[PDB]
């Protein structure tokens, strides 16, 4: 099971009420994609066989969407879950 | 996808120190089992196709391990998830 890797953007000048997109890139193969903030789950979704990558694009609304983020991917046939993405950093503003 | 059901046992008397175990149970298929906590993700776990249940066995260690716990799970072929069991409540001392 390779190990995601997950983009930011913005990741520069990121201030209260902007939106930001953390891109998780996985294989051409249907799974459970997971983003973790501080080591704590904060989304899942699906991401279908023929995506590059699911998305999760939020609005910043509080100073505790700062952090470490990270991404994970799982899928039951066989019962595998990837290893934590290399983390990016929301820094605020 | 057929909502699981949860339990705790022992349920009564409990106390730091003590160990618990929830016991998520579900169909007989493969899938990757989740134990929230307080509407937060706690601890997840593969269950094998064959098994009725995944069980989340842990020794209660601080006064945080009170509280609302639940279990989801997900599977990848089809890309689904259950709805939250109804709640359990881990009451301490
Ligand atoms: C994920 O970890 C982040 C990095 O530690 C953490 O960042 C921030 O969290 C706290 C809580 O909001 C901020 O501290 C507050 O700052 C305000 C303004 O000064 C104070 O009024 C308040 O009393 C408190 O000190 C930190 O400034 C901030 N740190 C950084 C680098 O942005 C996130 O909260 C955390 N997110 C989670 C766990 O969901
Ligand atoms: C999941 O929710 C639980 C129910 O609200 C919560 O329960 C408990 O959490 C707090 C934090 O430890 C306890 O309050 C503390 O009590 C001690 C002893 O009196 C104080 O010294 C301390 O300052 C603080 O008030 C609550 O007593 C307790 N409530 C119950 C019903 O057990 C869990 O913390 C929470 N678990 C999570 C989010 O991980």
């Amino acid at each position: 099971l390779p190990q995601p890797s997950l983009s930011l953007h913005p990741s520069q000048g990121v201030s209260l009420g902007d939106t930001v997109t953390l891109r998780c890139h996985l294989p051409r193969m249907a799974a459970w994609v997971q983003l973790w903030l501080n080591g704590t789950l904060r989304f899942d979704k699906e991401k279908d066989k023929e995506q590059d990558a699911a998305e999760f694009s939020f609005a910043v609304t509080n100073l505790e969407d700062a952090g470490t983020y990270q991404c994970r991917y799982q899928v039951s046939e066989p019962l595998w879950t990837s290893n934590q993405s290399d983390p990016v950093e929301l820094v605020l503003t």
